[PDB]
């Protein structure tokens, strides 16, 4: 059905970063859901960590269906990383653990070390969002064809 | 046919040789990273450019000639390059400007204009790829620990 699923936390991107992710891909003809069993119809699924991802039960479970469909449909899954080191989102560790549970447990910790190590998108690495998302949308566009 | 190499390191030896790049070395050496020990001919021969961009990278034409290679790889060969940036900004080195600019211009004095027409052109594009700019790291060792990482899964692409 889908092109891509985005699995984020709308308090720490939705009007700014996945805005312009979402018009990027729009103007590649790129497909997507407009607002969880979605997950299941979408090739690629887009995770967007940031730094309160970790609070939000709707993100955690949303990332465990993103794995299962990764181990079971051979979903392809692009973790970024927005203003969050990856290694804390792979270990739990330092800022990014004590958000995590301050909010079962175990399947969370096993989606959060898979999804982590994966080909992904860290701004740090990056001049400028503008630039990591062009990227983001020709990988999305040639992952899709 | 396989590349003798998984990193070909152009580095700019006065500046990083004995600090910043053999720590990166050992680092690459324990995860069974190969890479060449030192020449325009081995960059063919290697999956991963690392790009050392340092403040007298500017000045040296043997590592602006290795650039030039490792762009002409980059888009015949496939080679991944991942630049880093030690002390300098990366639109210093993606402009020719500043601090990096001054040294790549006192440098170009006694050279074709064509040479550095291909200086610009791969300093610019290679300045603009995804890479390891230490002013965003918390430190020299945890950059070192992302990028051996970063350059493991690269020897996983086929």
């Amino acid at each position: 059905r889908y092109d891509v699923f985005p699995s984020f936390r709308g308090e720490d991107v939705r009007d700014s970063f996945l805005s312009h992710l979402l018009k990027e891909l729009r103007g590649k003809a790129i497909t997507f859901i407009d607002d969880l069993s979605a997950i299941k119809e979408s090739r690629i699924a887009i995770v967007i960590f940031s730094k309160n991802y970790a609070s939000s039960t709707w993100c955690l479970n949303e990332l465990v269906e993103i794995h299962k469909c990764y181990t079971n449909l051979n979903q392809m899954v692009i973790p970024i990383f927005f203003h969050v080191d990856a290694s804390e989102v792979k270990k739990q560790t330092g800022e990014f653990g004590k958000v995590f549970e301050e909010t079962e447990k175990q399947s969370w910790k096993q989606a959060l070390a898979a999804v982590a190590v994966m080909a992904g998108y860290d701004l740090r690495k990056w001049p400028s969002e503008a630039a990591m998302i062009e990227e983001l949308a020709e990988d999305v566009l040639r992952k899709t064809m």
